[PDB]
RNA sequence: GGUUGCGGCCAUAUCUACCAGAAAGCACCGUUUCCCGUCCGAUCAACUGUAGUUAAGCUGGUAAGAGCCUGACCGAGUAGUGUAGUGGGUGACCAUACGCGAAACUCAGGUGCUGCAAUCU
């Protein structure tokens, strides 16, 4: 994934030139999917369609500080078999892109919700801990977090081995 | 501009209710010998433009009007739908992708225009 910015005009009509312009932080894998997802999200907010309209600018937004662990709040409208829900998941990730990648998996695992079902409504780095509502984020926001990785396992490149394996760590 | 004759598109011209109309024209309007037609000179026919009148018609104007039209990132890019999938879903159906795309609804504006001929403070 990447987080494309997509800006789009509509078109110019005689009588109304210089139209309003719009902008979306589309989390799309590439220029081409960006430009879909933008228009798919436009077509649900305005009376404009890729034909009667135009993209202005793709710009790939990069994470400002991409080696800092962040608590990303994300709101999601996802469509079930039955009915469509809102949500609010929180994701400890080092970028928006990684978060929103790893949300789509988390949605897919926990709700069988495919990428095409989910909308990413808003994404937000949460400044304060406390605003982190979910327990499963909160775990890792503890004063002096130490833990082990019990039951380590070794990928032997060979078939056999003689030493008889161990899970010490 | 008004009016008349013949008109074009055929309600932006229809309808409902209330006001205004100088000039001309229109009209209502008077008469029954003749042609003419009726149960009945009302209609139609003829005669006068004389006795009268804008009351009605006709025209124009008014109405948070009915209707009619036109438009709008008003609703709705919805509903629907053409194509695509070894997409979902027990299925019923649904979601997406490339496409086209309504109607009610909501608001705004409008409410005959116009041709030829003739005529009129």
């Amino acid at each position: 994934f990447k987080e494309y910015q997509v800006i789009g005009r509509r078109l110019p009509t005689e009588s109304v030139p210089e139209p309003k312009l719009f902008r979306m932080r589309i989390f799309a894998p590439n220029d081409v999917v960006a430009k879909s997802r933008y228009w798919y999200f436009l077509q649900k907010l305005h009376k404009v369609k890729k034909a009667s309209g135009e993209i202005v600018s793709l710009n790939v937004i990069s994470e400002a500080h991409p080696t800092t662990v962040k608590n990303f709040g994300v709101w999601v409208r996802y469509d079930s078999r039955s009915g469509t829900h809102n949500m609010y998941k929180e994701i400890r990730d080092v970028t928006r892109v990684g978060a929103v990648e790893s949300l789509y998996q988390d949605m897919a695992a926990r709700h069988r919700a495919r990428f095409r079902s989910i909308h990413i409504l808003k994404v937000v780095e949460l400044e304060k801990t406390a605003d982190v509502k979910r327990q499963y984020v909160k775990q890792f926001l503890t004063k002096d977090l130490k833990f082990p990785l019990p039951h380590r396992v070794q990928k032997s490149t060979k078939v056999f081995a003689y030493k008889r394996p161990t899970t010490f760590y």
